[PDB]
């Protein structure tokens, strides 16, 4: 009998799960996968396998991998609207059980993160009362703690619920804050940049995407579908990103799922992490204000390279080509804004930052990331407030850091606890 | 010429320790210093050397250190109020400096931390509306972010600095954020528990400790000892503890000080983490509610391992021994308040506790840790506001997070990205 509901079907997954990590573990704990080195220590983990994250992989040449699938692969496989994107809703499903979606489970995504879309009172209240000198990403991040008050998990645990029940909770808190997101999120955007409007009201006829874009205002039907884009490519990037590690260590001391988010989020204002968002345009802003030659687009690039400084939205951690987020990205501008100025710019850039990074002889890897690319696309379609990209990245995320946080639970992992050491003590070792 | 200036003293420690470790790496880099395991990667990273961090070493048996400093050691060489507690202006240089300060150097943290504490209008408007309902940790987090607003690191950046300098702008939020703290915290603590009054101004004559006390409303001059010891002790705990290293974490990625700090706090309100100073009160006073027996001692203590509950204030993830934090404390009690029914609870249970966790045989560590014993201590003084606790910690942790955030980028330690797997990809490795 009956119909859709993703708990019960994380209710069969898990005990197989379970099963399956002990078996594997009673015969390879004891394998070593890696060593440690001391410029490992000192070189922020780099090259340090460190967490289990099952979500995502990200392949160093290849890049992304929701289950094994990559970008081009969800782009084919996962529900659209009517209607080229795929729906963040069922790269969701994807990332929560493994499995694509049918139209129909996406269906049931929607509707729930529907009806679970409610801002309590108090939220309301201080993000109205923020100055606008305050980062969207603050604003973001204070209120996502606030919601705190309404965790279902932060109660269950007060309660003194068995261990063995976690998941259930998280997964309720889990689905209740993705609705929440696009809420807080555009009430930021209508108080800073809209003063006066409303965000409305959320329609359970929509997709989430849809109806975040009538909360932000926007009509272009093209614009909901760079939307439904931007928020699935965003998604997940494994489990070593700033983001996603920092919900994973406040999430393994049993704080909710509120506020680990929230910690995910300081994480992703950094400027080295999902910031560059907005620092790109920034950048491009002022190169533009210092159609130039690629020799001037070189002398530019040189002054931020000996200022100290980086460039923003070239480089990573991980990958060493160029980002299937980035071309994701310029396949997108090529098909629907291929004239835009800053479009072409972003364009020429490509053809000379590598180079330049190159020739300085610094990064590991010249080619750009994802953030190289996004805000080109926001600013086309009438989205040009800079500040507030990273807070797209933000809600995006979310979906990523979530569906794997109700696993971690699931699987009780415990706390994340390394060991750290001094130079002395490392001298003396 | 001239007087004491710790930024000063920085500028001719950097540089030193900066070839200190070149020269290490160019020896040592390349040293492997461990081996990863399966286990050890579904285990929390228990047992992995992760990170380095210079502030504080803990010592599996011994326990924490300072320098190389035990807290018996800091008790005896830290200057005192007039008086027989260690001032935690004291530990701050020490922690920051690698040198026991004079009294001289001491009174100068007191004063800039004085001259520095001023809290901007958007906050105390922010605190002044939050719910009754809303957890004073929550708030305490939202309000430091919330105060990102006035980052002198997060402007400089902005601004184009280069890398080299950033530790100068690191240092003065810093020293900010340490100022600010009991302005918040106390502010909270009035409007919570105090509705009506107000926290009062701050005195430049007064040490830290002292004018948070005079914040919080207690007169006790015991109250003032207890509180310098206790913001002294919870300090630092070397880097791999959630709080200290989500700190770490989320600083590395370059966002300011304090969207680090309130990160952090994030971490510390989970129940494995600092909140079990709240779990252990509410577990005593749940205790008490059903002068006790043993065996009654015993079958309490069994009724909450037997519901998939965690006895809070007992285990460590790296000691193995009793938390010289933990006796530190008790030798306070024995000294202030040993008739106290609360306080013979607590001793009683020393000595049940340990025996029910080496015979249940999960526990890797029996022995009680510093947040067994600190709530009893505040209860006394008639501070019993429960929920509030981890905010001590909260202000306290604060003072080596922020000594190590300087470090690392006058260091200028990189981006914390480590390698993640997924369960496939390790059954496949
Ligand atoms: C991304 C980044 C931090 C990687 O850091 P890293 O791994 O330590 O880099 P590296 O190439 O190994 O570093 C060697 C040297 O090259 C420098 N270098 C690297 N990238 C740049 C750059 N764009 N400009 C100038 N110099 C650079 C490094 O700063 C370093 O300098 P020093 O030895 O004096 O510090 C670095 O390339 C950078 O700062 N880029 C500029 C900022 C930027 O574009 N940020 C984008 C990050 S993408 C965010 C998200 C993610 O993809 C993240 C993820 O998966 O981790 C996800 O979805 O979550
Ligand atoms: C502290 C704690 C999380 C360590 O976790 P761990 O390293 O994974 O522990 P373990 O002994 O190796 O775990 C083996 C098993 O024993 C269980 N066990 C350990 N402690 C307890 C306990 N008090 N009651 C019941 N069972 C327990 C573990 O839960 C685990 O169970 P499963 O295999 O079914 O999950 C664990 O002992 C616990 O949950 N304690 C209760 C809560 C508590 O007292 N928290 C205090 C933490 S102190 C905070 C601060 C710190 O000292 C932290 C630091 O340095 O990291 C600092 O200053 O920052």
């Amino acid at each position: 009998a009956s119909s859709t509901n993703l708990k019960d079907v994380l209710a069969a997954l898990i005990p197989k799960e379970q099963a399956r990590i002990k078996t594997f573990r009673q015969q390879h704990g004891g394998t070593a996968l890696g060593q440690i080195t001391v410029d490992m220590s000192y070189g922020g983990m780099r090259g340090m396998k460190g967490l289990v994250y099952e979500t995502s992989v990200l392949d160093p040449d290849e890049g992304i991998r929701f289950r094994g699938f990559s970008i081009p692969e969800c782009q084919k496989l996962l529900p659209k609207g009517g209607g080229g994107e795929p729906l963040p809703e069922g790269l969701f499903w994807l990332l929560v059980t493994g499995q694509i979606p049918t139209g129909a489970q996406v269906s049931w995504l929607s509707k729930e993160w529907a009806k679970r879309a409610a801002l309590p009172s108090h939220v309301v209240t201080m993000l109205d009362n923020f100055p606008t000198n305050l980062h969207p990403m603050s604003q973001l991040s204070a209120a996502i703690t606030a919601l705190n008050s309404e965790s279902n998990f932060a109660r269950a645990y007060a309660e003194g619920i068995l261990r063995t029940k976690y998941w259930e909770m998280v997964y309720e808190s889990a689905m209740d804050l993705i609705a929440k997101l696009p809420c807080v999120a555009a009430k930021i955007y209508r108080n800073l940049y809209r003063a006066g409007s409303s965000i409305g009201a959320i329609d359970s006829k929509l997709d989430w995407s849809h109806n975040f874009t009538n909360m932000l205002g926007y009509t272009d039907a093209q614009f909901t579908e760079l939307m439904r884009l931007y928020l699935t490519i965003h998604s997940d990037h494994e489990g070593g990103n700033v983001s996603a590690h920092t919900s994973h260590l406040v999430g393994s001391a049993l704080s909710d799922p509120y506020l680990s988010f929230a910690a995910a989020m300081n994480g992703l204002a950094g400027p080295l992490h999902g910031l560059a968002n907005q620092e790109v345009l920034g950048w491009l802003a002022q190169l533009q204000k210092a159609a130039g030659a690629d020799a001037s687009l070189r002398d530019y690039i040189w002054n931020t390279l000996n200022s100290g400084r980086v460039v923003p939205g070239y480089g990573h951690a991980v990958l060493r080509k160029t980002d299937p987020r980035y071309t994701c990205q310029r396949e997108f501008a090529l098909k629907h804004l291929p004239g835009d100025p800053m479009f072409k710019l972003v364009a020429q850039l490509y053809k000379i930052v590598p180079n330049v990074l190159l020739e300085q002889g610094a990064a590991a890897n010249p080619w750009p990331n994802v953030d190289a690319h996004s805000g080109v696309l926001l600013q086309y379609y009438g989205m040009t407030e800079m500040n507030y990209y990273t807070v797209l990245f933000g809600v995006s995320r979310a979906l990523g850091v979530l569906a794997q946080l109700i696993w971690s639970r699931a699987l009780g992992f415990p706390l994340e606890r390394p060991k750290s050491m001094s130079t002395d003590g490392l001298i003396a070792l």
